[PDB]
């Protein structure tokens, strides 16, 4: 499965507003999503996303972080001050993947090691596969850059499916 | 195939310094490799990139590291690519190699065919020097790349490689 193609669907527990709730892919049809994993290291890269969440939802987009671990350990993990390595106040979901199927389903999951590479996803509005940043773990991610692929994509979606030569 | 995994072998004819030249990846061991696919048969592609790419290759070059561009024709069509003026609509001086994939089979090997119509996404993978894939951005045909970005994944790398 890789671009262009249909986008794995994915549900499971996660927590949101500091609270575990059931979550599908297909409760965010109409807006885009960022999907990222984050490998079971410093948070700084999923808390960044979390504070530019907003940015995020300006242009219609929803991101949900994703690990390979427990609803609950997730939860102890929110309810735990970004001063001690947790993850505090959290402003985008954090999804449980203890099973690590979403992971294989989107082709990040080390098959040896038993841990998932930082892939990161975006998916538009029908639900396709329109950007697969996948990067070995010790490079983090860059908030900016996905801002841009996003909006990028949107202007495409918005224009025919056509970026002017030299865009911002 | 995918990430942390020795990346998948390419050779071939390509254009380097104005001439066609054939090139291997085990030539650039020792260096970072930076391999890109630059879809021509898109009706609206934009030179703009790989042109970008050609403009940075000092800052690439000053990080050790070769940015090849891999295009879905032969190495006449990108000889005669590099000679058309880029107010011609070619892409005039070229400070990268163009590598030649009439057959598709590096594409293949990458996995970024799109098997119907005939044309590769947009793959951007960086190489160790030691061979393996370190990296991997794809994206849809209608979204460019950006050369700072790549800057950043490769510097980062290879301070990651030191500690």
């Amino acid at each position: 499965a890789t671009v262009r193609d249909p986008a794995p669907q994915f549900s499971g527990k996660a927590v949101v507003d500091g609270a575990i709730k059931e979550i599908n892919s297909n409760d965010y049809k109409g807006k885009y999503i960022v999907l990222f994993f984050y490998p079971m290291v410093c948070p700084t890269e999923i808390i960044a996303f979390s504070d530019r969440y907003l940015e995020f939802e300006k242009l219609n987009t929803q991101v949900i972080a994703v690990s390979c671990d427990s609803e609950y350990s997730h939860l102890a993990w929110v309810n735990t001050p970004r001063k001690k390595g947790g993850l505090g106040e959290m402003k985008i979901p954090v999804l449980a993947d203890k099973s690590m199927e979403i992971a294989r389903d989107y082709g990040v999951l080390i098959e040896s090691a038993g841990i998932a590479l930082r892939g990161l996803f975006v998916i538009d509005k029908k639900g396709t596969l329109r950007h697969s940043t996948i990067n070995d773990l010790p490079v983090g991610r860059n908030v900016d850059e996905v801002l841009r692929v996003v909006e990028a994509f949107q202007y495409a979606d918005e224009n025919g499916d056509a970026i002017p030569c030299g865009w911002t």
